[PDB]
């Protein structure tokens, strides 16, 4: 996250880290069973870190769980990141408490204008690298569909919206995708992808989480 702060530790309980020996990408955890990601972010030997803040050290809190299966959408794009989403399953159920709780899905998509919270445990700087230990937010808006497209101009899709700072200075980063954009409680993003990090007119693009809940349901219903 380049220009958040500190979220404070256990303030996003629905967050998840992926680890496969480092942090990868994080995740959002939607019930005790199931978290949603990006499909970018796909890989195998994926284990679920919950409950964290500092990545590096155990603080207590954390549930480490090994993914049973992750579902890539089946219409992922990898060259637009079009359906950019995941489900993961988990081996057990996570225990939820106030540490570890999940977020609800949205019933309807969120309107220009929305604030919402973003957070992960990516870079923290636009132009270098530096990874935090401690999770980060950002207080960031959805902006309207014309300066979205306006900005990335022939690659935004109706299953992307952009959400950030056209002045630049702040925005998700690289280590930051697959996490949660919370707007009003209800998830509607999932950090997808940008033009570098915080610069100018080249916001973060978010997968349209309001877009997926039936085919979320579905699928979490059948497997
Ligand atoms: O997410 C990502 C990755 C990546 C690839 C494959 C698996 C997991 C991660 C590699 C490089 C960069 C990024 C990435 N860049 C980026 C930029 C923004 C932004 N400027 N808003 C958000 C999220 C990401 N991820
Ligand atoms: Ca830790």
């Amino acid at each position: 996250i380049v220009g958040g702060y500190t979220c404070g530790a256990n303030t996003v309980p629905y967050q998840v880290s992926l680890n496969s020996g480092y942090h990868f990408c994080g995740g959002s955890l939607i019930n005790s069973q199931w978290v949603v990601s990006a499909a970018h972010c796909y890989k195998s030997g994926i284990q679920v870190r919950l409950g964290e803040d500092n990545i590096n050290v155990v603080e207590g809190n954390e549930q480490f769980i090994s993914a049973s299966k992750s579902i890539v959408h089946p219409s992922y794009n990898s060259n637009t990141l079009n359906n950019d989403i995941m489900l993961i399953k988990l081996k057990s159920a996570a225990s939820l408490n106030s540490r570890v709780a999940s977020i609800s899905l949205p019933t309807s998509c969120a309107s220009a204008g929305t604030q919402c919270l973003i957070s992960g445990w990516g870079n923290t700087k636009s132009s270098g690298t530096s990874y935090p230990d401690v999770l980060k937010c950002l207080k960031a808006p959805i902006l309207s569909d014309s300066s979205c497209k306006s900005a990335y101009p022939g690659q935004i899709t109706s299953n992307m919206f952009c959400a950030g700072y056209l002045e630049g200075g702040k925005d998700s980063c690289q280590g930051d995708s697959g996490g949660p954009v919370v707007c009003s409680g209800k998830l509607q993003g999932i950090v997808s992808w940008g033009s570098g990090c915080a610069q100018k007119n080249k916001p973060g693009v978010y997968t349209k989480v309001c877009n997926y809940v039936s085919w979320i349901k579905q699928t979490i219903a059948s497997n």
